[PDB]
């Protein structure tokens, strides 16, 4: 594969920070009016991290932090959003239920370094349900599975108003740091291959919902990587894929995605490594489970 060959070229001439850099200053700058008014700001965790109006998702005041990353090629459709704030969690949950998708992605802890990230947008007990009054929902933990590096949740939600309900698998990634990386390729992509086989990634449901703290970094780490595969994986092809390329693509409908050089490192890695398994080696999946210590 070429991005092998390019990784490898980079890793000599110590280059990531100027390959990085170089991303970054061609990367599309879009108008974030509707979220820069002055009724949203406190709808925003950070002042500089904001959707572009032409890819932003609406609620059906519509505004949430949140951008459709909507990759025609690979056939794969992302939400990509903030962490929660304690007064749009309801808005939160009213944009799972509007664009019907199937699984959440949360690549953060509530706390870093000190300082609240994320608000508790889902009930950490089965009998305290969160009933959000604002959008009309119910959200009760249904059951969890727990393991060293990351937590699935199945979460029930209800639309109040219609009585329908909805299963939510919850895929909480928590030893990703901010501004950092997964432990290893295995770890990562032992994660990734867990949300895939639930079946959440798939064209009947809504596009999966991805947030970090600010839905850029980490959040924009896990889609790059996911999308790259896919598309060697549609043209059974390692070769074709061009990262750079890729994440330019991304961030025509987010600002921001993948937040250090090393991320983007990190993100040749796992793509690298988890070409194995798209192109037919069936031991390599066991072995990241086994190296990942879950
Ligand atoms: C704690 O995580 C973050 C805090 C602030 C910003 C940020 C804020 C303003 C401008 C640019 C980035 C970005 C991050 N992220 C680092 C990261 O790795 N993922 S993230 O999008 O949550
Ligand atoms: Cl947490
Ligand atoms: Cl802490
Ligand atoms: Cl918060
Ligand atoms: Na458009």
């Amino acid at each position: 594969m070429e991005m092998e060959k390019e990784f490898e070229q980079i890793d000599k001439s110590g280059s990531w920070a100027a390959i990085y850099q170089d991303i970054r200053h061609e990367a599309s700058d879009f108008p974030c009016r509707v979220a820069k008014l002055p009724k949203n700001k406190n709808r925003n965790r950070y002042r500089d991290v904001s959707p572009f109006d032409h890819s932003r998702i609406k609620l059906h005041n519509d505004y949430i932090n949140a951008s459709l990353i909507k990759m025609e090629e690979a056939q794969r459709s992302y939400i990509l959003t903030q962490g929660p704030l304690p007064n749009t969690c309801g808005h939160f949950w009213e944009m799972v239920w509007e664009q019907k998708s199937r699984g959440v992605v949360m690549l953060n802890r509530v706390m870093e370094k000190g300082s609240l990230k994320c608000a508790q947008y889902w009930p950490q007990k089965e009998e305290k349900e969160m009933i959000f009054e604002d959008t009309n929902l119910k959200l009760t933990l249904i059951s969890e599975d727990i393991k060293s590096y990351y937590t699935v949740r199945q979460l029930e939600l209800e639309n109040l108003t219609t009585q329908e309900t909805r299963e939510i698998l919850h895929f909480h990634y928590t030893t990703w740091p901010d501004f950092g990386v997964p432990e290893s390729p295995a770890s990562f992509l032992n994660f990734l291959f867990k949300v895939r086989e639930s079946g959440s990634l798939s064209p009947e449901h809504g596009p999966v919902v991805v947030h970090c703290s600010a839905g850029i970094g980490r959040s924009g780490t896990f889609c790059l990587a996911d999308t790259c595969l896919l598309l060697m994986d549609k043209r059974k092809d390692p070769s074709s894929v061009d990262i750079k390329k890729v994440l330019l693509e991304m961030r025509k409908f987010r600002m921001g995605l993948i937040q250090t050089a090393d991320q983007l490192r990190f993100s040749y890695l796992a793509v690298i490594e988890g070409a194995k398994f798209i192109m037919g080696d069936s031991s390599v999946q066991d072995q990241w489970k086994e190296l990942s210590h879950e």
